[PDB]
């Protein structure tokens, strides 16, 4: 009967799940080999209730549960991104917008540094092992794809790193897959500020000792925010502070300086190796494909310790076909910087959004006709000023295509983007390519082609604003229900619905 | 037994019959709700409306259809309303009322046959000239910022030279004018001097016989919505369809053959130096475009004749997804295929997808063929966009995508995944600069291209590069692809046992 706080609480997010009737106990037998990752996908893909795998093939007592679909969407009427406000503290009916708004504000609230708590008040102190008792291989951990590389351990779970100096610290989400009993492989430190992280430890010479953690169900508020491309030289835990409006509460590792959340389920310790590698992947992906080639080789990490709650549970993402979590938290986490991005520049942005049946690639900017029409430019003009502003900025880097549309369509619901997308712009001619921005190097069309190993360009602004509404009112009737008929005609339809004979 | 392609009150039977039909017996208006009540309907995929109480309306003129070929619930077959048109299964899905069509294109032909005006439900009323007072129709007002009451959104015009040579059977919007006339842009600007000239050579300039009939046996509508090749006949075409000639009468006032089981004929003529504006109309686009009124030429009405009881069916354009999507979008689509089977292009599969708004045609590429070709992508994407925007089947289309044989494209799921991943935005796109634009279009028609209708159009390829040489193999990463069939079924028999509903 506790006062629950799912943004702090990994359990008290899967206890609001529970309430919510939003969580189905499997205590069937299920095998983490493809069982699992079927199972969540079936879950993902008619938006319904995320189930917990409390009885895995092969685990033990405490190792482990899987929560599956952590910001999977579900049905309308319990609010259909529920999971999302949960990791926020927010309603269950917040709406998408309302998250992202919410998350600017919190920009603005007072960032709070992590707290130090008593070991004796911390769950993830519960069991501890020392290396000697580290196997990796004999933990349920799920095989999500078919042709994946190997078993995925690290989908929703979140990485420190931190320097000597302790003046930076670093939560992110890089994927990881265990390669033997005691080591997993993963691309923790392609991303140039986790890179020189591991540099400032080379500089020491331990180039090939360098300490990291990783840490499964943590507080949903931090698993969010390092999903999130914050500037340069904001700090992840002082954000999530904010947003907590409390500090993170952290305990030391066993084996190594770094502070982890102390409501972790799970911690696993040690130090990753700049010139020991592995080949990674492939990973099923948040394209929708599991593409076979020949590997490409990524540092190495040494698991040397653990520790755990009692009952621990891993959350799982297994990414794919809309709509998953690299669709709900990296897509939405993008288009929450883009609006920032817009207002810092003041270009005349009302929303941004990242719709998830275009697997994260498409940006849709909401345009503010009254501030374009004041800025009195042209389309040419307008789509180069945005795209410069984003396809240089790491926000821009998993966009290929910008798309700007009127106030007047609701970027948040496809119906209206794509009816907007094919009847407001003219092909190729209303769409101006970047040929010297970052490619993403995940993108399909990308790494199927000779720009995997150019990596530039193939990304452009999509203009789908009519000529007239920059310049001017433009007075048209959308033709359908809602939007084309008298309001009180609509009503009086609505109202008599049933009367006229339908269901 | 029913027959529902041949005979439009059969066809409302099977819809009563399949639960896919309401009968409104509140009185409704013409005015705006007719139009806002077929909205709702198409949106959510309901049973269509059929108004029995519009305010205004005689015993006789009229009753109205809504949604003749609209959406309804996949597990009453969610194209059966299309496939009625054709006399197919209800569950017939739309890959096999497309290759139904194209089939027939192979059967004997079989021209009409004329019947006795005793055995013709069309006959049973006639009005001649003193009675035609065409304001007294409880004609629907459909959009907001209409131009007019728009009284053919469903019918079939019928046009003939004197030489009874060349017959035409066509679907241009037609608005009510005043009291005895309606307008439209009936004929094309290729059949315009034709037409003119031989009528006029028989001192006949503006007087060109028409008839408009709705109501029409269900496979005539289709057909005459379908952009078939120039030189085929509609009706023999829609015989071949039927397996059975299609019953025809005489006209009242000239010698127009029409279908004996019309709901309604209205005849007249036409004159071409007489003009009125016409439109704006709710379009196939989503939109109308305000004050947007063109001339047309004026149809004078001189005679009708009905059944009793008669039922007017009415299509109201707009967002997805209407008969302008689901019958003009699929019977361009439909003419895609067998352009591609007679230019021996490597295509499955031909469609537009309704929620493009019949602006896009995703064709679905033997991987198998076009690997036989041993081409290129700008090779390929230039060889198919120079054969379909130089016919009058791409005239519609501004977009044509091309996509592996993995994809099924009548599910849009499918469609827009492949879309965005599977092509670099416009570096896999080939502009067509100089074909002809469609002029309903809109962002052709709101830009400077409504003057030159040339070009904005393109061939998008979302084919890897590599399945132009080998079919190579990767994972799509949903349930039902992405899991050995053992599996996706042992889930889908377990998921009520582990505790989902």
């Amino acid at each position: 009967m506790r006062k629950l706080n799912p943004a702090l609480e990994f359990r008290d997010f899967i206890q609001v799940l529970k309430d919510e009737d939003d969580l189905i106990e499997i205590t069937e037998e299920i095998d983490p080999n493809l069982e699992v990752g079927a199972i969540m996908r079936k879950a993902y893909e008619s938006h319904l209730p995320a189930p917990l795998f409390k009885n895995l093939k092969g685990a033990s007592k405490d190792l482990f549960s899987i929560l599956g679909c952590p910001a999977g969407l579900r049905s309308k009427e319990k609010g259909d991104h529920g999971r999302i406000a949960h990791h926020l503290g927010l309603d269950p009916k917040t709406t998408i917008k309302e998250i992202i708004d919410y998350l600017l504000e919190c920009k603005e609230k007072e960032p709070l540094p992590p707290i130090t708590v008593p070991v004796s008040s911390a769950p993830c102190k519960t069991h501890i092992l020392s290396e000697e008792k580290i196997h990796l291989q004999s933990l349920p951990t799920p095989y999500l794809h078919v042709s994946d590389g190997g078993k995925y351990l690290q989908t929703y779970g979140m990485w420190i790193l931190q320097t000597p100096d302790k003046k930076w610290t670093n939560w992110s989400i890089a994927r990881g897959m265990v390669v033997d009993d005691k080591h997993i492989t993963g691309l923790v430190i392609k991303p140039q500020h986790i890179r020189q992280i591991a540099d400032s430890w080379a500089a020491i010479g331990k180039a090939n000792e360098i300490p990291f953690a990783l840490c499964f169900g943590v507080p949903p508020a931090a698993i969010l925010v390092s999903s999130m491309p914050i500037p340069e030289g904001v700090s992840e835990s002082d954000y999530v502070g904010a947003i907590l409006g409390e500090s993170v509460p952290v305990v030391k590792c066993e084996t190594n300086d770094l502070m982890v959340p102390a409501t972790s389920e799970m911690v696993f310790e040690g130090t990753l190796s700049l010139t020991d590698t592995h080949l990674e992947g492939p990973f099923g992906e948040m394209h929708g494909y599991v593409f076979k080639s020949q590997g490409h080789p990524c540092p190495l990490y040494t698991v040397k310790a653990m520790s755990y709650r009692d009952n621990a549970i891993l959350p799982v993402s297994n990414p794919g076909l809309c709509t998953d979590e690299t669709h709900t938290l990296i897509g939405s986490l993008v288009a929450t910087e883009a609006k920032e991005l817009a207002i810092e520049s003041g270009l005349p942005i009302l929303d941004a959004f990242m719709p998830y049946e275009a697997q994260a690639l498409w940006l849709i900017l909401k345009v503010d006709l009254k501030g374009l029409q004041a800025l009195k430019t042209t389309p040419e003009e307008f789509c180069k000023k945005v795209g410069d502003i984003y396809f240089r900025t790491k926000v821009g880097v998993l966009v290929h295509e910008i798309i700007l549309v009127a106030d007047d369509i609701d970027i948040f619901n496809f119906k209206e983007v794509i009816w907007a997308y094919v009847t407001r712009h003219t092909p190729v001619a209303d769409q101006m390519a970047f040929d010297d921005v970052p490619s993403f190097v995940l993108a399909p069309f990308v790494s199927q082609s000779s720009r995997s190993k150019t990596m530039k360009g193939g990304k452009c602004v999509t203009n789908c604003i009519f000529r007239q509404q920059y310049e001017r009112s433009f007075d048209y009737i959308t033709c359908n229900f809602e939007k084309g008929y008298p309001k009180g005609l609509v009503d009086k339809v609505n109202e008599n619905w049933k009367r006229y004979g339908y269901k």
